[PDB]
């Protein structure tokens, strides 16, 4: 909150000004400060509106002067952390690392100092307020803001490489999340080489993530290559032909209930799809794809055609007899009604449906089975947000599925209106064969620029469409609404008059016309404003602004579709039978290489 | 004027050909000059068109010897200006600086030359007919040159840097209007190190605009930096992270009826709203938006909407009886007619009705007492033509209000008619909901893009649109004036012809057909190339060049909106109660910096 840290800092500054101490180590008027610690009547534990010492105020102005003299006269000031809630554990040693000092921080550890000092205030936690994350301890600031001779000095006072904070996240972990992608290997590569091993880089954090899942699913791909240039074996050169093996343990994850591949595919991070285009994980999940993958989701698709074919089948076919009351409205058209549940299966044909019936139920039962625990499986609004993943689809395949139980429980109870949920799970259901065109490269980005379309651009031009059609329908109906209705009928009532603007709007039905009556002049009037604002214009620039935007995220529709098949084929090995799917890559035992499984990538470079 | 100029300088150099000592000084024939120089009986007085002396002539050509023994001539020509219109106040020593000529200016300033004559002719008013703007003094014209030598020698001679043009502006207004925007800001420096100060930054001109405030009403981002640089505190620096506190005494401007924003966003210039995103003025109009701004700007949007609700409600149930006379014409479809006023209360409807009709009447008297005091306040030019203000969304809610008020006049009048201003009223106060799409990203650039169209590229398509539906429903009418129009009446007379062959414009109706009836082969003939030419091609046209308008203004539309969220901003802080609005930014008693307020801003640099 802003408000806090700025009413935080109006205090801090507040009590600067109010304590000579303070101000005097603010500044650099060191004779003050000289008169102030010549009194042996105070210990010096003067504090400021978060607990921090004149110490902490000195590191913080880079006053390397005052706060040598500070601790000649109060040595015990350098244990001494701030106590209040932005900064529950920061130290004067937490400044001179992050100020880089090196002189500061050799004062600071030449007087008692503590490494191990966890600064666990609100503005180290890794949140949106805060602009930096550099974790809690002086090793994880020394690593973060790049000085190696602070993280050298500080290994050497014995600061522990494995310390984590509240996160779990240790000096690694915290490396890989830093913007400064560059010289973030360099200090990943020196603070491995004080390993000494239960290495430091199989550490999970509190997610469970070590720092090559960490670096999957935060989308560092120069962390990436620099930890698979560690874990690759060049088997020979022969001329511009090189042949290597890539270790699959950390990103295969064979024996594990949550994979690598998963938790970079489902990550919430833009850049966490460009791990999959890496050369160890791009050919696996090809290899994986083009074997496995694509035949296995094009059976799928098949027997899913299948058995929508049955239920548009069953619902062609649905029992109706004609109605037992006479029509006295001339407006009423409706001649046949639902059939009682002991008058609908008397016909060989009707056993027939009630097998196809049947199989669509099971098909249902089958749906809610497969995909309830793969909601409880992971996040509910991670399964049914992500573009990737298959978020709507799974939203419409389940409503679907819920659509055709009522549709069974309204038949069972001879309830009247199946039509409802027959017509929406018809609809839905039959618009759920759009999620198997991620197979193929033609439907796929067509299929992603659909719903990008449907969540974007559509909703935005529904609010003003929705604005125009109100006022031109009212308009039109109490333009109509001292005429007949029986020469022009389509604004006689208010939702006829909404429904008869909105498809005016679009210009699927023609404008109304009766050429052998007068019609009033504020239709035309008004019809021509709506002509000229409605289809002539707002139309058309919603037709050009998704011209726009379709060229604009044309590359993004691609990275989204690689990384759907991706996600597809994560899936399809997690759900299926192990038979089915056999392990990827190859056993290592022949190459000295142990029970390790590779993947082998021969590239030619000139 | 340009033949007003250019006569002038016609009879300028017909003035210097036709006198013997202007043609010596505009030549460097200084011999003929020295001869006429020897001559004692005469003052050398000699005037040209505009009253300039040969002074003035050897100023202008750059001839420094041909001036220095005119001064040892006439050593009170120095004195002497030019007389006549466009050269009101100009003297030798204007042209001296304006040439840049140092030993020119010297030698002018030796003999008496005054440092504060003020050009008050035509060619150097700020005008758009003149191309430079560099006031009236030579102080001012020497920081407009560039050449500081003779700005601190025309300051050791007591040029008064406080002096004022006739629009009131002080040497550093006018550097802030030079488009040189680079040594601007050093020389805007330099006259401010002989400020000694009732500081001339503070000094406004006759427009009530201080230099702080005229940078951001022209948009002089370079000034508006530069001038903030000393508007500024860092705090401190730890790490990456900067705190700097910014002073809000000359932005937020709290105690003032016209604000710094306000000017600054109803400016009428087009970069002035690159000043609205710098790092004092972004930061706190996202502030004050997303604070206190978007909150009650969908609470009005909520009141409004169900404002237009009730007021739709109340024309649909609007008074109606059957009608009294009976129909002699096939063609009228009147069946209902307006009730009195007397029978239009006789039901608990009725009075349900007149609650809602009440409610909408002051609604409507709340918006006049509401817009007519914003209409005196500000240009009425300026409150209805700004797109960032509002302009045309004010138009249609003041249109709206009166529609209104006609709308009670006609109803207790027992005026019959009320469906004309009741439909326009109904379009128009719907489509002013359009105008609460500011407050969203999604929907505030699109309704710009609408404005932009509206008046853009339908505005010159209706033209030719008039056009053609002319010329082709003059052709259809006469086409069909022969036949029977009760087999095809979409000509049967001019304005029908008129309007169905807009509609077949838009395609919005069917073309006419009756195949059961022989048609005019000029009808096929004359519809086929209205198929053509107006149909496939002139609409595809408008719609191609709309989309290429929306491709090219896309960045417009962008810095459009954002200026519209300060503006929607500004505006709700000033109309809306100071409860409601707190001061925004920090008070700074504490920081010893007084009773200014200040916004702080933590950044983050590597």
């Amino acid at each position: 909150w802003e408000q806090y840290r700025d009413r935080v800092n109006m205090l801090q500054q507040e009590r600067i000004r109010d304590s000579p101490l303070l101000q005097a180590a603010k500044e650099n008027d060191l004779r003050l400060l000289k008169i102030l610690l010549l009194n042996q009547s105070c210990d010096f534990q003067q504090r400021g509106a978060v607990g921090e010492t004149a110490l902490h105020v000195a590191a913080l102005y880079d006053n390397l002067e005052a706060a040598t003299l500070l601790m000649e006269a109060a040595p015990e000031l350098a244990k001494e952390p701030a106590l209040c809630e932005p900064f529950v554990g920061q130290t004067a040693l937490h400044i001179a690392v992050m100020n880089q000092n090196l002189n500061l921080v050799r004062a600071l550890l030449a007087r008692g100092a503590s490494v191990s000092a966890r600064a666990t205030g609100a503005a180290f936690r890794r949140s949106p307020h805060n602009l930096i994350y550099y974790g809690e301890h002086p090793l994880s600031f020394a690593a973060c803001v790049g000085s190696e001779e602070i993280v050298r000095l500080l290994i050497e006072h014995g600061a522990d490489i494995r310390a984590q904070d509240s996160l779990g996240n240790t000096v690694l972990h915290i490396l890989i999340l830093q913007p400064n992608k560059t010289f973030a290997c360099q200090m990943y590569n020196l603070l491995l080489s004080y390993d000494e091993h239960q290495s430091l880089e199989l550490v999970p954090n509190h997610q469970g993530l070590t720092p090559f899942k960490l670096a999957g699913v935060e989308g560092n791909t120069v962390m990436f290559q620099h930890l698979m240039q560690k874990r690759k074996h060049v088997q020979w050169t022969c001329g511009p032909l090189t042949s290597t093996l890539y270790d699959l343990t950390e990103i295969d994850s064979w024996g594990e209930e949550l994979s690598f591949l998963e938790l970079v595919v489902s990550s919430k991070k833009r850049e966490a799809r460009q791990i999959l285009e890496q050369t160890p994980v791009k050919e696996l999940v090809s290899f994986k794809w083009k074997k496995y993958g694509r035949p296995y989701f094009c059976v799928l698709a098949s027997l899913y055609i299948l058995y929508m074919i049955c239920f548009t089948t069953c619902c062609i076919y649905r029992p109706l007899k004609l109605r037992d009351d006479n029509r006295t409205d001339p407006r009423d058209i409706t001649i046949l009604q639902q059939k009682l549940l002991q008058e609908a299966y008397v016909t060989h044909q009707d056993n027939i449906r009630l097998v196809g019936e049947l199989v669509t139920v099971t098909g249902a039962v089958i749906i809610l089975l497969l995909e309830i625990p793969d909601i409880f499986r992971v996040g509910a609004s991670r399964y049914f947000g992500q573009t990737i993943l298959g978020g709507p689809f799974h939203v419409i395949i389940i409503t679907y599925a819920s659509l055709v139980l009522l549709t069974m429980v309204m038949r069972l109870t001879n309830m009247n209106g199946e039509v409802v949920p027959l017509s929406f799970a018809l609809v839905l259901g039959w618009c759920s064969v759009m999620y198997f065109a991620r197979g193929f490269q033609m439907l796929g980005p067509f299929t992603i620029m659909i719903q990008k379309m449907i969540f974007g651009d559509l909703m935005r031009f529904c609010w003003l469409m929705a604005v125009v059609i109100l006022g031109f329908a009212s308009a039109f109906h109490i333009t109509f609404q001292t005429e007949d209705p029986n020469n022009l009928g389509e604004f006689s009532d208010y939702p006829t008059a909404l429904f008869s603007t909105f498809e005016l709007f679009l210009t699927i039905i023609d404008g109304p016309a009766n050429y052998s009556v007068d019609l009033p002049f504020m239709y035309c009037i008004t019809y021509a404003a709506f002509a000229i604002i409605a289809t002539l214009l707002m139309l058309n620039l919603f037709i050009a602004m998704m011209g726009d935007t379709h060229w604009r995220v044309a590359q993004e529709r691609d990275e989204l579709w690689r990384a759907q098949v991706v996600a597809t084929t994560v899936m399809l090995e997690r759900k299926m039978p192990r038979f089915l799917w056999p392990r990827s890559g190859i056993c290592g035992y022949e190459y000295g290489l142990g029970d390790r499984w590779f993947l082998r990538v021969e590239n030619h470079h000139d």
